[PDB]
């Protein structure tokens, strides 16, 4: 119905299919395209509850920021009373841990870990971006990382994890580079903020620590040709980008360079599908 909407827009259907496609991702990687219907079916739940669970958390959290910031959203529009947002998220995640015992003990792990983190950051971490900035790019990782402990090989899955963490936490530094003014203005901590274009020379350590992770599924003969050439010309232009940023490190070209990171991470996920699909 009308009413059934409102949850739906609680929830954010759109944003948890995204992430859940991301844990069937990390499944057919780690399967080597050898899908069993019952773990596929797990992977595409789990994913889906804790993202559902995150994203109804973070709403309640934020009903008075919202009041303001993002109005006519479930909670601040009267939609949704908070007590009706908090019985649902409780539910949410009850499915979201259950679920995973049936996938096995390290499914079970990332599960209430995500879980941590995702109230963590809705409650207080989100406005202090030193530890909010890694807590983006572990859960953005641990997606993949969820489909691939269900799976046979797990070790591509977890140089993807890795290497997802450290170039999103990168970026998101980058991207805070970018945002100084908005966020000194709104009371944020951030690394930009506590510290000069020293804050992008740790940016510039986690985009370069990716890069020396990322050609090891070739190095341990897992992946082909393909990857080692896609790998090799991403490689390359995620070190050019930070070298860049460290010659003119202010606004417009931290800007320019966290639009540029956001496509070559993609051609880097594509890379990792590509090397799958040769078996």
């Amino acid at each position: 119905m009308e009413k059934l909407k409102t949850y739906l827009e609680l929830i954010r259907v759109k944003n948890c299919i995204t992430a859940s496609i991301g844990g069937i991702i990390g499944y057919l990687i780690s399967s080597n395209f050898e899908i069993d219907i019952l773990k596929s079916l797990l992977v595409f739940f789990v994913v889906f509850f804790v993202c559902a669970y995150g994203n109804v958390i973070n709403d309640i959290f934020d009903i008075e920021i919202d009041r303001i910031n993002k109005p006519s959203r479930p909670l601040p529009s009267g939609k949704i009373k908070l007590n009706e947002a908090k019985k649902f998220s409780a539910i949410l995640l009850i499915l979201g841990l259950v679920l995973s015992l049936f996938i096995n003990i390290y499914a079970l792990i990332i599960a209430v870990i995500n879980a941590l983190f995702l109230y963590l950051y809705a409650k207080k971490y989100k406005k202090y971006k030193p530890i909010g900035n890694f807590i983006i790019g572990y859960l953005t990782g641990s997606v993949f990382l969820f489909g691939g402990v269900a799976g046979k090989n797990v070790m591509p899955v977890v140089i993807l994890f890795l290497c997802s963490l450290l170039s999103i936490w990168g970026r998101e530094i980058v991207k805070d580079f970018e945002d100084m003014e908005g966020d000194k203005k709104e009371g944020v901590i951030s690394l930009p903020i506590k510290y000069g274009k020293k804050s992008l020379y740790f940016a510039t350590f986690l985009v370069v620590l990716a890069v020396i992770l990322s050609p090891l599924p070739y190095i341990l003969k897992i992946f082909g040709i393909w990857y080692l050439i896609l790998i090799a010309i991403c490689d390359i232009l995620f070190i050019y980008a930070m070298a860049l940023l460290l010659k003119e490190p202010n606004k417009e070209t931290a800007s320019k360079v966290s639009k540029f990171l956001k496509i070559i991470m993609n051609i880097v996920l594509l890379a990792f599908i590509v090397g799958a699909i040769k078996l």
